[PDB]
C-alpha cells in the first residue's frame, strides 16, 4: 500500500499538530513512529529527568495512537539509516515531520531527507513548535534579530496562528506490512529502567498530553492572572510549570497562545490583562532564543561575542564541584541547586541567580554551567539554556552593560521571608531569615552547612579586573 509516516520528535502529542495535521489531509493510513537515537540517548548531556519524561509522554502517545485508528511505531539506532529503510519497507507515500532550530536535528533532517529522496520518497518537514518560523521574522532589510526589543515589536505585530484539529479514523498497517517492517521494530516501548536510567524526583506537570492541556486549562483560568508580579518568587508557585511539555510538545505552541490569549478576553480587570499579556511575552522571548539559535548556530559553541571568546576563564574545578553539590555556603545558591538535582526543575529566577554566581563569582567558563544543566533539567532546551547561560555574561544576544548579581541583594528581594531558602534548606530551617538571606551564619548556628566558598566581594572585583584588562588590552 502507500502509507504516510509521520516522524516524532519534540512534539508528542496527537492535537494541534502541523505536520501531524498536514499529513492527515493528504491519508487516513497516518502511522507515526518515534526513533530512539543513541547519539541522543547516550549522551553524557542527557538528563534522567527528561527520559523519565519523555518515556511518560511516548507511553501516551501510544495510546492516542492506537485509539485514532493505527499505532506508533517504535525503533533505536541512527536515523538516516533506520528511517529511510523503514519507509522503503513501507513504500510510504512520503515521511512527514516537524522542522527543529537546534545543529544536530537540522544536520540530521538534511540527511534523512535526502536519504528519502534517493529512495524516491517524498519528505515533508513543516514548521510547528513556534508561533513564527526563524524565516518570517525578519528586519527591513530581512536579517534576523539580535536585540529582542525589536525582534519583539515585529514578532507582536504578526498575525498568530490557531490549533490545527486532531487526526482521527486513521488506517492501521496490516500484517503483511507489519512483517516487511519487523526487523526494524521493537516490539515495546523500553522502560526508563530499561534504558538505564533512574528518576524518582517527579516532575513539574505530569508527563503526557492529557496532562499538559490540564495544567494549560487550569493556569490560565486561575494563576495567570496573577503572573506578574508572583512571576519574580520562587517561594510562590506562580508560574505555569508548563516547560518541559513545550520542549517536548506534550502542548501545541498554538494551544498555549490561544488559551492566554482567551483568558485575556475574558478577564475585565486591567491587572489581570497585565499579567497575561507577560505572561505571552515570555513565549516571545522563548521564540527570540530559538530563532537565534536557528540563524547564529555557532551560539551553541559556547561565548559568542569576541570579547567573551577570550575571557581568561579561571576555572577552579573544585569551586564548580561545591556548585554542583549545593555546597557553595550561599543559601539563595544551595536551595535553588538543590531543588534542580532533586526535582530536576529551577525556578527562572534562581536560574538567573545561581548562572550569574557560578559565571561571575566562581569565574567559571559558563559552558560547564551549560552542561550541568542539561544533565539535570527535565526542560534542557539548547536554545532556552544556552540563551540563559550566554545572557549570565551577555555574552551572546542581546547583551547589556557588566553587571553581576549580588546573591545576598536577589535573596532579600525575591526571597525576602527566606520561605523559598528553609524549604530546599530544612537543615538551616532553625536559622533566621536575615542571616539566610545576608549569607552570614553562624558556624554553631551552621550546623554542617558549608562557610562560603568565596567572598563575594572579592570574587566581584576579580571578574571587573579580568574584563577590564582584557577590555583594554583589545
Ligand atoms: C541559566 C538559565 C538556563 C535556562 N534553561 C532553560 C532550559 O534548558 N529550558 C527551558 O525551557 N528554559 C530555560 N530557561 C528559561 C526559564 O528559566 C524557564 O523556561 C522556566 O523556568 C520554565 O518554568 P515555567 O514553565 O513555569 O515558565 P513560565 O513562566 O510559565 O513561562 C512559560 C513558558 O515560556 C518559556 N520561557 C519562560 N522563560 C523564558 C526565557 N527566559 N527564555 C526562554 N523561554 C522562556 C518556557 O517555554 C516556559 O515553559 C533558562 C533560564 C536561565 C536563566
Amino acid at each position: 500500500a502507500a502509507p504516510i509516516l509521520f516522524w516524532h520528535r519534540r512534539d508528542l502529542r496527537l492535537s494541534d499538530n502541523i505536520g501531524l495535521a498536514a499529513a492527515r489531509a493528504q491519508s487516513a493510513q497516518l502511522i507515526g513512529l518515534f526513533c530512539l537515537d543513541p547519539q541522543i540517548l547516550q549522551s553524557a548531556d542527557m538528563a534522567p529527568a527528561r527520559v523519565a519524561y519523555l518515556q511518560g509522554c511516548l507511553q501516551e502517545l501510544q495510546q492516542r495512537y492506537q485509539q485514532a485508528g493505527s499505532r506508533l511505531l517504535l525503533l533505536q539506532g541512527d536515523p538516516q539509516h533506520l528511517i529511510p529503510q523503514l519507509a522503503q519497507q513501507l513504500q510510504a507515500e512520503a515521511v512527514y515531520w516537524n522542522q527543529d532550530i537546534e545543529p544536530y536535528g537540522r544536520d540530521r533532517d538534511g540527511q534523512v531527507a535526502a536519504a528519502l529522496k534517493t529512495a524516491g520518497i517524498r519528505a515533508v518537514q513543516l514548521w510547528d513548535q513556534l508561533l513564527h518560523s526563524p524565516d518570517q521574522i525578519l528586519s527591513g532589510s530581512g536579517n534576523p534579530y539580535s536585540v529582542y526589543g525589536p525582534f519583539w515589536k515585529n514578532w507582536q505585530a504578526q498575525p498568530k496562528p490557531t490549533p490545527v484539529a486532531t487526526p482521527t479514523e486513521l488506517v492501521d498497517l496490516s500484517p503483511e506490512q507489519l512483517t516487511a517492517i519487523a526487523p526494524l521494530l521493537l516490539s515495546e516501548l523500553p522502560t526508563l529502567k530499561q534504558l538505564g536510567f533512574d528518576w524518582d524526583g517527579g516532575f513539574p506537570v505530569e508527563p503526557g498530553e492529557t496532562a499538559a492541556i490540564a495544567r494549560l486549562q487550569e493556569f490560565c483560568d486561575r494563576a495567570i492572572a496573577d503572573y506578574d508580579p508572583q512571576r519574580n518568587f520562587p517561594a510562590e508557585a506562580g508560574t505555569s510549570g508548563l516547560s518541559p511539555a513545550l520542549k517536548f510538545g506534550a502542548i501545541g505552541i498554538r494551544q498555549a497562545w490561544q488559551a492566554a490569549s482567551a483568558a485575556h478576553a475574558l478577564s475585565r480587570s486591567d491587572e489581570a490583562r497585565n499579567s497575561i499579556r507577560v505572561w505571552q511575552q515570555e513565549l516571545a522571548w522563548r521564540e527570540f532564543y530559538q530563532h537565534a539559535l536557528y540563524h547564529f548556530p555557532s551560539l551553541a559553541d559556547g561565548p559568542y561575542r569576541s570579547l567573551w571568546q577570550q575571557f581568561p576563564w579561571e576555572n577552579r574545578e573544585a569551586l564548580f564541584t561545591a556548585w554542583t553539590q549545593a555546597q557553595t555556603g550561599y543559601p539563595i545558591v544551595d536551595a535553588a541547586m538543590r531543588q534542580l538535582t532533586e526535582t530536576g526543575w529551577m525556578h527562572n529566577r534562581c536560574r538567573m541567580i545561581v548562572a550569574s554566581f557560578l559565571t561571575k563569582d566562581l569565574i567559571i567558563d559558563w559552558r560547564r554551567g551549560e552542561q550541568f544543566f542539561m544533565q539535570h533539567l527535565v526542560d534542557g532546551d539548547l536554545a532556552a539554556n544556552n540563551g540563559g547561560w550566554q545572557w549570565s555574561a551577555s555574552s551572546g544576544m542581546d547583551p547589556k552593560p557588566l553587571r553581576i548579581f549580588n546573591p545576598a541583594s536577589q535573596a532579600k528581594k525575591f526571597d525576602a521571608t527566606a520561605t523559598y531558602i528553609k524549604r530546599w534548606l530544612p537543615e538551616l530551617r532553625h536559622v533566621h531569615p536575615k542571616d539566610l538571606i545576608s549569607g552570614e551564619i553562624t558556624p554553631i548556628e551552621r550546623r554542617g552547612y558549608p562557610a562560603p566558598i568565596v567572598n563575594h566581594n572579592l570574587r566581584q572585583k576579580q571578574f571587573k579586573a579580568l574584563y577590564n584588562q582584557l577590555k583594554a588590552a583589545i
